[PDB]
């Protein structure tokens, strides 16, 4: 397991535009297209990101290329965010993927908003972190995925993902 494989499982893979949980137009492996509620706007953003007349449809390779850009972006976000960095730094490699996973999913700001949970993470207070993470809109929104994430933070292993 690694963050790519992990995110691959959490985001899945779609070759056509779709909407994410918050209703945003997305495509591929969780590639958010735009925050405009306009599909047309989305198709336009898609052709721009792909640099082709896509027609709302991409190829797998196309999805992976966006995915790479996106993981990189999530990594930069964790490494560059004042709040996040210190925590990232204190984590083992496994819990580091979990954290990147969250940033990928909801952006650095969102993640930074889990004030206490991140605090507990930095301090290795695993169960306390888990409990606080579980008390959230994030958790309610995408419970299945939040649950795996939290298990990782809780256990520090890939148990939640490895037999998927």
């Amino acid at each position: 397991m690694n963050i790519f494989e992990m995110l691959r499982i959490d985001e899945g893979l779609r070759l056509k535009i779709y909407k994410d949980t918050e209703g945003y137009y997305t495509i591929g492996i969780g590639h958010l297209l735009t925050k405009s509620p306009s599909l047309n706007a989305a198709k336009s953003e898609l052709d721009k990101a792909i640099g082709r007349n896509t027609n709302g449809v991409i190829t797998k390779d196309e999805a992976e290329k966006l995915f790479n850009q996106d993981v990189d972006a999530a990594v930069r976000a964790v490494l560059r965010n004042a709040k996040l960095k210190p925590v990232y730094d204190s984590l083992d490699a496994v819990r580091r993927a979990a954290l990147i996973n969250m940033v990928f999913q909801m952006g650095e700001t969102g993640v930074a908003g889990f004030t206490n949970s991140i605090r507990y993470l930095q301090q290795k207070r695993w169960d306390e972190a888990a409990v606080n993470f579980a008390k959230s809109r994030w958790y309610n929104q995408t419970p299945n995925r939040a649950k795996r994430i939290i298990t990782v933070f809780r256990t520090g292993t890939w148990d939640a993902y490895k037999n998927l």
